[PDB]
């Protein structure tokens, strides 16, 4: 940790290239418009919300960037990728409006979007697909997402995919936000990969929402110490030019000491006082210091500003960051929260109007008007001149990539559609589908297989020889290995899955990991990924509660599908067979990267268990994509039932169907449910349409179109709700659901399949139980089956076990 | 960072206190038994799994701690809290067996626990409630969990609740694991809080699972750099004692420069070779280094070992960490993964038996026999003698606290059961409930309110002046303010929620935060919390998709309940009224901290919306607990329906009921569903039991004992699956569910509840639609309602919007 003064001495500070006075004129109008936007929304009294004090402390930092650094998307690259602090959006909206990119009506619709012409509270690409790019309001996700974005940009270059060398990734963070584990949790990665195309701009106003980050300490010193220890280039922007001659004057080194020894809380207090308090309490600590401002009007004292408010001091830091190579730079900008708001952080409105010399007369001020710069005006000229010199305006977003990809047809996945000689798993099927894609000229180099240490478990190690491991194992390596870091890998996946828009270069990621450590461990990023319109594939390997049998409690995933079904634009599947994964993967590619360019991403759970893989029934394609199709019908004169299964459990309900037919003469319809969730979504859609169109003929849910009314039983490797979610749509009077509710534990697949009551014997007993209720069979026969199958009717509910 | 040598010089290292010779024998026996355990499970060929290489690399570190450092739970405190690395469990089981705490049958039942006498793969309290304490296999959770456990212990001491001053928290981590953002993302807090009762012990064998952590780097240096930069005391245990002379006679400084410049990849290459190789490639790099070992035989060179394998080196670091105050300490133990296993890294195991001079014949080697030390043997005496000196054996866990608390009665919350004066929200109701508790003499100081920055949003800023904010606002402050760090807040919550077991001091944490950042953001921690038998309350504030109306996409929670229902021992509630919040909180208090000592934790979503809070209907208590109760029935001569609601949407369902009655003559039964999830679970339990007891009297779902068969409609601020989850158990033929499926956006509550098709208007059209279908009313009546209510029957499905 260095002294509590700027990192760059004024002697090494470059000349500021802009018109300081004209820029302040433009900056003040933006400040005013930002405040009017939030104030106008406030007037509605609809509890709309919005922030003001934050952008007030960082406006000048953004201002210098928009005028002298931020490159907009251009013919060569997507420009600088700016991860704007989410809640300073009113300021971004204020500038866009001034640039004529947003209308007055839109600003008046701030935080009112449902009707079509409003603005989102925060950066939400899904809501404003041509404006916002990176979802940052969920603190912590911005810094790590940016780190991996910077890394992915380097990847594109090294692979020779695109020259991203002129792109800088900027993460604008708050100091309170750095407390999130994800904020500093991955910073050593920027050093490892020498990400000199990444700049962290932490706005150090010393306060978070309900108070100061560390009132008893020095947050800027803590930040410096850890980022410096992490090998980052640290630039502290502490004081404005006014301090320059003061420090130069101080030969006793007492100012540095006072500055160094004063704690956050104190500094924050001074800020709420007056020149008198400072000179007395601050400067009054030592005579040597008091004697510096001794000849200072208290108003001269109170005039000393924090470095984050001085453009000249801000410019030096960004110019230096821009020049630095070999590592990432973090700029710690010292600011005042609620800067120039005084009263805050109509009398207060008159205050900021005066404070920033805003061009609004006393006759207009009560109208809370927005300010605009006419064409031909000095301000209008400069505002656009600076941006044009920087390639245009940002934030901006292109929702669809321009190129046409020549995707592999399903036929190209032929070998997977046929019966397998060897017993394999859906994971081996996945790796094989990847290889089919690796032979496709058009997308072969666009594929981005991602791993988090474990490859062997997923039999991914065979790909290493064919495509290599990105290791700037060389800079041309194609597979991204992120180590034991599920969040970081999800971030690389997000960078690749949204590359089609950000860089207009579609990249198709395939991130495979232990399914349990998916939505459960990185769920907030998965939700933000949907916001970011990510188009890619998340592969939850070693899935199913009873299939990853030895690992136990914190590994056995019998619910990721319950977690995944909560994301609107995530398409989840739990295939049982290899031909299904091929059909599913092919459909995803087509939907997402085909001409449709559907803003959706895929989640496919795959297995680590091998078994016979039959050939795809002819014409089963549409059903597989839809989520269900009848596998076969079995004859039986004693009765009829329908049996549904998915994943590794389908194999077991299929065995229950043979037992039922053989030992009980009960026939059945066997269905492979590739997606209980897509089927649930379809039923809901039909029911909603029906409810909304009372005079129209009721639409029939696909699952209801596929199934009949015979008593049904379903079993899967997930908790019962996974299959229960389609109850409303099952056309049978009876629909029993077996599932793996309860905490996992270590044992053999067989022992677990019995414990969780999802094996063949339970399916048979469940099927028999319904026919018994119908009067088709004697209750005694089901009671004997329970006995016959060594089933403990009185063992604790697995959910409780 | 510092030189690549041991932090502690020999002249400063203390005399080893134990019998190294005897200790090696015992250690070798534990090494053997651990491998026999995993190998024996392997023989079963049931894909049970288990690891061996990892524990082989860290065995001596644990051995020195078990012999001279670890304090077992005792009469005064819970002893040292050790977060044992997850996959080295075979080594912990091997020692427990040698200590006579585990039987050979149990070891023989390693990873086969479904039947009663087996052992879990990893540390899982829920599965082995009296053995394991902290769930660590999900990497990253243990380090951050440990930091907040150390902080909580301090908290207990500052608040005067318990002198935890003699307890040390050890987090045994892997170097690969440190890549998880959660691993280093919060190390800065240990310095902030001066956690000199926290010791991070990172096993630096330089490799993850599928390779080195950073082959082209030095993770020990990286680790050292960031931890020291974060203010921690870092102690490096690099080289064994054989290096001392070499380093001491090397006056040129070349050996250090060589050690310093060598990257991890080459170091690892050295251990796969032999002495000759090292002599040429490592020492042969320079004439001065080559000369240090010129007099050595390739064997004497091959014998040079890593510090983490030398008891004397290990001991010095743990001892030194023991006298370090004012901050936490990180011990970087340098080891060899797959140590002593050589080749591997039946009879091929005879190599390790040779390697560690294991006392088992080459004829019995194939039998994979366990080693034990007979009562009276020098080894047996020393093993137990060392432990007794340290208060016994660990790990061990106590499932229930011993003291009896005098919990508040429901009557004590009487004011909350009456009709409320002003319009308040369920969050105000929650804070008021907390205050009732804070007046209880028995539990007032056992309460642990936890907030992540935001307090005023939840009106918690009012408890500050009352109970204070913990600051070691003083050190006796009760409220834990964890800033913008949801994971850290949940870790403090976890430490508190399980203090009843680890310290036999029941503490009752109430963590309130923006619901969206609960399970979605810290779900892996939440799952581990259930594994750790956590007893506390998680309060999801500003919950509901349409209720936190202005915030939008990344804040509007309409699915946290779908995530929370995936955890078996978490009880979820979505109350609409203040009296319900009181009954649920009282019930949870009694269930968890009452005589019942039920291992479950609660999840209550609360609102930021104010509306009329009615008086609790006499006798509604049990129904509120169970999940549903009839609020009232409204008369209607034209038809009848059932209307269900929860949270903030219930009042709109009641509004729909009046509309139906007043505008259409349709009567209804209105139900308040406090917990759709608990009703589903109950129904699932009923049908499961029914299926398993076919000859017996069928069990009726509680919801079927409340509802009747009139067409039903339900609406909640959550996606449709939240209410649809009870379909199977709803006794009505028609059951329409309205929900907030889809991404959130900014707008007014009114506009949002209409966009998400969940307001009174949609409930009325849904109910009327059901009657028209029954021929009960004209289809034109529903069509006109849709018109009357300005409903867009053809707008896009909110899920797709
Ligand atoms: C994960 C998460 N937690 C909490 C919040 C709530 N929140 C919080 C806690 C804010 C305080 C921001 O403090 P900061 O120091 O990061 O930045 P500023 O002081 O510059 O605003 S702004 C905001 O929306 C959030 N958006 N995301
Ligand atoms: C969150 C998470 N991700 C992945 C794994 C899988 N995993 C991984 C990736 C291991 C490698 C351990 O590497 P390490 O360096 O932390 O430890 P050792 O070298 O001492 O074994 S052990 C293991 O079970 C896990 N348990 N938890
Ligand atoms: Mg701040
Ligand atoms: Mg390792």
């Amino acid at each position: 940790i260095s002294n509590y003064i700027n990192t760059i001495p004024v002697e090494e500070q470059p000349e500021y290239p802009g018109n300081l006075e004209l820029e302040r004129r433009i900056r003040s109008a933006i400040r005013w418009n930002a405040i009017m936007t939030v104030l106008r929304a406030s007037k509605k009294d609809l509890e709309l919300g919005g922030h003001m004090a934050s952008f007030q402390s960082s406006a000048t930092i953004y201002d210098v960037c928009f005028n002298h650094f931020f490159r907009a998307r251009n013919e060569q690259d997507g420009g600088d990728l700016v991860y704007f602090q989410g809640h300073i959006s009113p300021g971004v909206y204020a500038r866009a409006f001034l640039e004529g990119r947003l209308t007055q009506e839109q600003l008046d619709n701030f935080r009112q979007e449902v009707h079509g012409n409003g603005l989102s509270s925060y950066p939400h690409p899904k809501l404003m697909p041509e404006f916002w790019q990176f979802p940052t309001v969920s603190m912590g996700l911005g810094p790590i997402g940016a780190i991996y974005q910077a890394k992915f940009l380097k990847y594109l270059e090294h692979r020779g995919l695109k020259d991203t060398s002129k792109q800088t990734v900027y993460a604008f963070l708050g100091d309170g936000e750095m407390d999130e584990p994800e904020s500093k949790g991955a910073i050593t990665i920027a050093t490892r990969e020498k990400l000199d195309n990444l700049v962290f701009v932490i706005n150090c106003n010393l306060q978070r929402l309900d108070g100061p980050v560390t009132g008893n300490g020095k947050i800027i010193n803590e930040l410096e110490g850890i980022f410096e220890g992490a090998g980052w280039n640290v630039i502290k922007v502490m004081w404005g030019s006014r301090w320059d001659e003061l420090l130069r004057k101080d030969t006793s080194g007492k100012l540095i000491q006072l500055m160094n020894e004063t704690v956050d809380g104190d500094y924050q207090t001074f800020k709420s006082k007056d020149g008198a308090y400072v000179r007395e309490h601050f400067f009054g600590k030592y005579p040597e210091t008091a004697a510096l401002v001794a000849d200072w009007t208290d108003e001269q004292i109170w005039a000393l500003n924090r470095g984050g408010h001085d453009p000249k001091k801000i410019y030096a830091a960004f110019k230096k960051a821009q020049e630095t190579k070999g590592k990432a730079t973090v700029i710690l900008a010292h600011t005042i929260k609620g800067y120039g708001m005084g009263d805050a952080a109509m009398d207060g409105v008159r205050h900021i109007r005066d404070r920033f010399n805003v061009p609004v007369s006393d006759a207009d001020i009560e109208k809370l008007p927005y300010i605009t710069f006419p064409e031909g005006s000095e301000e209008h000229t400069y505002l656009h001149a600076q941006r044009q010199k920087l390639h245009g305006y940002l934030p901006s977003r292109q929702p669809n990539f321009t190129e046409k990809l020549e995707l592999p047809s399903l036929q190209d996945f032929g070998a997977l559609l046929e019966e397998q000689s060897k017993e394999i798993s859906t994971t081996i099927a996945f790796v094989r589908a990847l290889n089919v894609m690796l032979k496709n000229k058009s997308i072969k180099d666009r594929l981005v297989p991602i791993i988090a240490d474990e490859a062997r478990t997923f039999g991914m190690e065979g790909l290493f020889r064919q495509i290599g491991i990105y290791s700037p194992e060389d800079e041309k390596g194609q597979i991204l290995q992120e180590g034991i870091n599920e969040l970081g890998a999800g971030c690389s996946w997000l960078a690749a899955a949204t590359s089609y828009s950000t860089n207009n270069l579609p990249m198709i990621p395939f991130y495979i990991y232990y399914s349990m450590f998916g939505f459960q461990r990185i769920g907030d990023l998965c939700w933000a990924a949907g916001d970011q319109q990510a188009r890619g594939f998340l592969i939850g390997g070693t899935s199913g509660r009873t299939t990853l049998n030895g690992e136990g409690l914190q590994h056995e995933d019998g619910h990721s599908h319950i977690q995944s079904l909560t994301i609107p634009n995530c398409i989840s599947y739990d295939p049982a067979y290899a031909y299904e994964v091929a059909v599913i993967m092919h459909d995803g590619l087509e939907r997402m990267y085909g001409e449709k360019q559907e803003n959706v991403y895929y989640y496919i759970t795959t297995l680590n268990e091998n078994y016979h893989m039959p050939a795809m029934p002819e014409g089963a394609e549409e059903g597989i994509r839809k989520g269900i199709y009848k596998l076969e019908t079995i004859e039986g004169s004693k009765g009829k039932v329908q049996l549904l299964g998915s994943g590794s459990i389908l194999r077991h309900v299929r065995e229950a169907a043979e037992i039922l037919a053989k030992d009980y003469g009960v026939g059945s319809d066997v269905y492979s449910v590739t997606s209980f969730t897509e089927l649930a979504r379809d039923g809901q859609d039909c029911e909603r349409w029906n409810m909304l169109h009372p005079l129209e003929t009721p639409r029939v849910p696909y699952i209801a179109q596929v199934m009949n009314d015979a008593p049904a039983v379903a079993s899967t490797d997930y908790m019962k709700l996974f299959a229960e979610q389609v109850r409303t749509y099952v056309p049978a009077d009876d629909y029993r659901v077996l599932g793996t509710d309860g905490f996992g534990r270590s044992d053999s697949r067989e022992n677990l399949r019995h414990h969780f009551e999802v094996d063949a014997s339970y399916v048979v007993v469940a099927a028999l139980g319904e026919l018994a209720k119908r009067g088709e069979i004697d209750k005694k026969v089901v009671a004997d089956a329970i006995a016959k199958f060594n089933i403990d009717a009185d063992k604790v509910n697995p959910r409780l076990a």
